[PDB]
This record gives C-alpha cells, structure tokens and sequence, in this order.
C-alpha cells in the first residue's frame, strides 16, 4: 500500500498538506494536494496512522527526506517529542493524484 | 474553524467524497478533493464527526446546499434513517486545499 514517492517529485508538506507531482498511469503526470490531517493521529506524541487531527497536537510539520513527515507534538504529559511517519506507508499515487489507502 | 464553503464553490459529492474550487491565500483558485469518510462516522444512523467510515452503513450520500452531507444510514435495529451533518464545522480551505480541522 502508498508508496507515493516512488513514482512523484517535488513533494512538499505545508501544514497538514501534502503537495506532489506524479506520475499518471497512461502517461503524463498531475500535480495534487492531500490533507494529512484527515489520516494522521497523534497519540502520547506519536504520530499514527488510523486516526485524524494530529495538527492539534503538532507544529513545525517538515518533509525529510523523499516521504517522511516529521513535527514536534504533545505528548498526554503536555511536553513535546519529535515524531515521524513514513508516508508511503499510506499515501499512494493513484494515476496522477495522492490518495490514502 | 471548517468555514471551506466560504471561499470555495462548485462544491460535489460522490460517494464519500467531496469536490471543490477553492481560492488560494494570496489570489488565484484550485480544484481539490477530500475523503470525508476518513473523518465522518455513523453511529446509530447518525452522522458525527469524531470518527470514521461512515459510508459502511449509509447510502445516498448527496450534497444539500454549500455545505451539508445529507445521507440514510443504518440504525442498531436495521433500518435505514435519513441524517446530515455540517461538513463548513470541520471541513477549510487552506491555500486552495479542502482539509479535516
């Protein structure tokens, strides 16, 4: 499932957004844009997948690397950790356009 | 908090997912998409937010002026009710992109 980055360039994390150009499946390519914080928890300072508005409990969200989103987040003791999650665990480039599966 | 409607337009419903053309911060307008079944649940043939896959028990899912999802979900007892929830509560427009807050 996901793996986004193999088949998309120029990936950017905005906020909770995520921005890339891929591939298209009978050619071409489309450039899209997803709302992480619709799939992505954070949970005692971890980001996980099954789960929505990390945003509430994160900042300084960065892309590392080609498909790593990482932020600082709260943990339930109110301090805050750095996290990370592979996107591509999930976010799949489906003919051009970023979708969670 | 949501308020999308409000800078967006041409807003669509298929299935569990919503269409619209929003305008970005600074000027200029962009078509994005947005999985409210990741962020909608259905308990007792009630849409709430919350939770998620709502689509697993309701059917005719349809777009009720510029921001209601109107649908007929599946109650504990087995028959099917008619509900709608205010997706401008949780559902913006950041830069051009609809996203879950």
């Amino acid at each position: 499932l996901g793996k986004f980055s193999q088949t998309c360039y120029n990936s950017a994390i905005q906020g909770s957004v995520l921005t890339s150009t891929c591939e298209r499946t009978n050619g071409g390519y489309n450039t899209s844009s997803i709302d992480l914080n619709s799939v992505i928890a954070a949970v005692d300072g971890s980001l996980k997948w099954q789960g929505s508005n990390f945003i509430e409990a994160c900042r300084n969200t960065q892309l590392a690397g080609s498909s790593e989103l990482a932020a600082e987040c709260k943990t339930a003791a109110g301090q805050f950790v750095s996290t990370k999650i592979n996107l591509d665990d999930h976010i799949a480039n489906i003919d051009g356009t970023l979708k969670y599966e």
